[PDB]
């Protein structure tokens, strides 16, 4: 056994994913993809966000929580089992090569 999220083919699937801003307001660039973290910067990019909003996103992705205030949550609606596999969120903290990697495996029947 090993932490995984799940759900059926349909359903939507929701991968956690959360930093602290160091104060209000002040965000850091967020980048999901498909695939585990050691891959490129955070795999197959699917969703990325800057200091001020999300810059890019694929259909079916989406950031619904409170980004500003930290949640990156992904959702991914009426996910087929071409969804399932390790999901990477990487929070891009700059000012040094200490980023938050984060890995989610996604696990679709
Ligand atoms: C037609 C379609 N659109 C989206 C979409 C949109 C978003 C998105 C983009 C910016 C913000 N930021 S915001 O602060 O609420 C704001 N409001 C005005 C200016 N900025 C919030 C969200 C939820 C995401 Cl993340 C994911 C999306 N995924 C997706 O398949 N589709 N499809
Ligand atoms: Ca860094």
């Amino acid at each position: 056994s090993e932490v995984e999220y799940r759900a059926e083919v349909g359903q939507n699937a929701y991968l956690p994913c959360f930093y602290t801003p160091a104060a209000p307001g002040n965000l850091v660039p967020v980048c999901w993809g498909k695939g585990a973290c050691p891959v490129f910067e955070c795999g197959n990019v699917v969703l990325r966000t800057d200091e001020r909003d999300v810059n890019y996103w694929t259909s079916r992705y989406w950031l619904n929580g409170d980004f500003r205030k930290g949640d990156v949550s992904l959702t991914i609606e009426n996910v087929t089992l071409a969804d399932s596999g390790i999901y990477c969120c990487r929070i891009q903290i700059p000012g040094i090569m200490n980023d938050e990697k984060f890995n989610l495996k996604l696990v679709i029947k």
